[PDB]
C-alpha cells in the first residue's frame, strides 16, 4: 500500500523501485561489517502536489549526527561558489545597517564565514555536531539544532527577524518542509526570502541520472512542485536559477504570498516544465524505462568484459556510487575495487556491495568505471597516462558508452 505524501498527504504513485540500499556514506570498516542499514529506495510522484520524492524516509538522526562525514570545504570550487552566494546576498538582500541571515545545513560554515567577515549578524543550524564544531572554530554563530519550527521560533524571539534563510543541498534532504516554512514564517521578516539551491529534476531526468537519488535526497525539486509546496505554505516562487554545480541544480527564492513580483524567470522556466512535460506521471515512467536500459546495459558491458578477462577499477567512491552498485548488482567480483582520494573512505569497503576503497596512486587496467561523472572532464585530463596506455572510460551518464 502506498505512502503519504510528506507536504500534503495524498497518496504517492511511485514509478521506479532502486531495491534495498545501504546509507550512501556508511563506509564499512572490515572489523565490524555486521550490522550494516538497509532501507528500500524507492521514488514516486505525489497524486495531488506533483512533489517528487522518496517512499521511505531514512530517520534524520541515522543519517545527520556527530559523525556526518561530508565537509563542504573539501570542493576548492564549492568554497569559491559559496564566496559568491555570500558576496551576492551582501549586494542584494543584506543590504542594511544591521541585517540577519540564517543558514540551515551551514556544514562547516563554508558560505556563512563570508558573512560573518563582512560584520553581518548570522546564525547557522548545523544538526550534524563534528562540523558544525568546524564552523565554530572558524568564528561562525552555530546552533547545534535541525531548523524546524520550534527551533526557528526560538531564535526569533531571541535575534530578531530575519532577512534571508538560505540552504544548500540541505532542503531536500529535509522531509517536513511544513515545519521548515513554519519556521520561516515565524523567523522571516516581512519582506525576507527563503533561498534554496538543490538537485534539479529536470536534469535528473534529461541526463537519466539516477544516482542522484539515494538517502540524503528525499525530495527531487522542480518549479512546479516548489511553487505548489510555497502556495500551500502561505509563500510563493518569487525566482529561480539553474546551476551547474553537483550535476545541476535550481536556486528557488520564495517569499510570503504578495510580498515580492516573481520574476520572468519563473514563468519562462514553468513553461519549459509543462511544455516538456516534467509534471507528467507518464514522463517519470519513461525516466524510469530509460534507468532499466542502463542498468540492463552497464550489466551486460562488466560480464562480457570479466568474460573476456579485462580487469574494471572504480574511480570516485561517491555517496552516488551507492545507488548504482546496489541497484546494479555491482560487487568485487565485477569491479575490483575503487579509487578515491579521501583517506576516511579508504581502508574500507563501500556501502551496501562492499567494493575495496583504494587510494589515487594504486589506479596505475583495461577499463575504469567512472563514477565521478559530474567531475569526468578534470579526471579524463589528470590521468590522460591511463587513456594513452590504450585505458577505456565506462559511463553510465547520461548513457552506457565508453571513452
Ligand atoms: N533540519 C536541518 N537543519 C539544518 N541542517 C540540517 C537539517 N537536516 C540536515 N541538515 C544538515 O544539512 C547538511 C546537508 S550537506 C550540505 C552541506 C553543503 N556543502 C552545503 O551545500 O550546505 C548536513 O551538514 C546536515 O547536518
Ligand atoms: C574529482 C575527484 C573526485 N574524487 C572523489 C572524491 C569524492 O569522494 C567524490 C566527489 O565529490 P563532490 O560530489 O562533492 O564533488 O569523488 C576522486 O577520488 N578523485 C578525483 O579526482
Ligand atoms: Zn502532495
Amino acid at each position: 500500500a502506498p505512502a503519504r505524501c510528506r507536504v500534503c498527504g495524498d497518496t504517492v504513485d511511485e514509478f521506479l523501485d532502486l531495491g534495498r540500499q545501504p546509507l550512501s556514506d556508511r563506509f564499512l570498516t572490515p572489523a565490524d561489517t555486521d550490522g550494516e542499514f538497509f532501507y528500500r529506495l524507492a521514488v514516486g510522484r505525489c497524486h495531488a502536489c506533483g512533489m517528487v520524492q522518496l517512499t521511505e524516509e531514512v530517520p534524520r538522526h541515522l543519517m545527520f549526527h556527530e559523525e556526518y562525514p561530508y565537509h563542504s570545504s573539501g570542493s576548492s570550487v564549492m568554497r569559491e561558489h559559496f564566496a559568491m552566494v555570500a558576496r551576492d546576498f551582501l549586494a542584494t538582500e543584506l543590504t542594511g545597517p544591521d541585517p540577519f541571515v540564517v543558514e540551515i545545513g551551514c556544514n562547516d560554515g563554508i558560505m556563512l564565514r563570508a558573512v560573518h567577515e563582512a560584520g553581518v549578524r548570522h546564525l547557522g543550524f548545523e544538526p550534524s555536531a563534528g562540523v558544525a564544531e568546524v564552523a565554530r572554530s572558524r568564528g561562525v554563530r552555530v546552533r547545534t539544532e535541525f531548523f524546524e519550527k520550534a527551533t526557528a521560533t526560538a531564535v526569533r524571539e531571541s535575534e530578531g527577524p530575519a532577512d534571508v534563510i538560505y540552504a544548500a543541498n540541505t532542503m531536500c534532504h529535509i522531509p517536513y518542509l511544513e515545519s521548515v516554512f513554519q519556521g520561516a514564517d515565524a523567523l522571516l521578516g516581512p519582506d525576507g526570502v527563503v533561498v534554496f539551491e538543490d538537485p534539479y529534476l529536470g536534469d535528473i531526468v534529461a541526463k537519466t541520472s539516477f544516482d542522484q537519488i539515494y538517502d540524503e535526497h528525499f525530495y527531487l525539486f522542480s518549479a512546479g512542485s516548489v511553487a505548489a509546496m510555497a502556495e500551500r505554505f502561505g509563500f510563493e516562487l518569487v525566482d529561480v536559477e539553474r546551476l551547474p554545480v553537483h550535476g545541476g541544480e535550481v536556486r528557488y527564492t520564495l517569499a510570503r504570498r504578495g510580498a515580492r513580483t516573481p520574476t520572468e524567470a519563473v514563468g519562462r522556466l514553468l513553461a519549459e516544465e509543462r511544455e516538456q512535460g516534467l509534471d507528467d506521471l507518464a514522463t517519470l515512467r519513461t525516466f524510469a524505462a530509460n534507468v532499466h536500459t542502463v542498468r540492463d546495459e552497464l550489466v551486460a558491458l562488466l560480464t562480457r568484459l570479466r568474460a573476456e578477462g579485462h580487469r574494471v577499477v572504480g574511480y570516485g567512491a561517491t555517496a552516488k556510487s551507492a545507488t548504482v552498485t546496489n541497484f546494479c548488482g555491482i560487487g568485487p567480483d565485477l569491479v575490483s575495487f575503487v579509487c578515491d582520494t579521501t583517506p576516511g573512505k579508504q581502508h574500507r569497503l563501500t556501502p551496501g556491495k562492499h567494493l575495496p576503497v583504494r587510494p589515487a596512486e594504486a589506479f596505475a587496467p583495461d577499463y575504469a568505471l567512472l563514477f565521478a561523472w559530474n567531475h569526468a572532464e578534470e579526471i579524463m585530463a589528470k590521468e590522460q597516462e591511463f587513456h594513452q596506455a590504450g585505458g577505456r572510460w565506462i559511463l553510465y551518464v547520461p548513457e552506457v558508452h565508453i571513452r
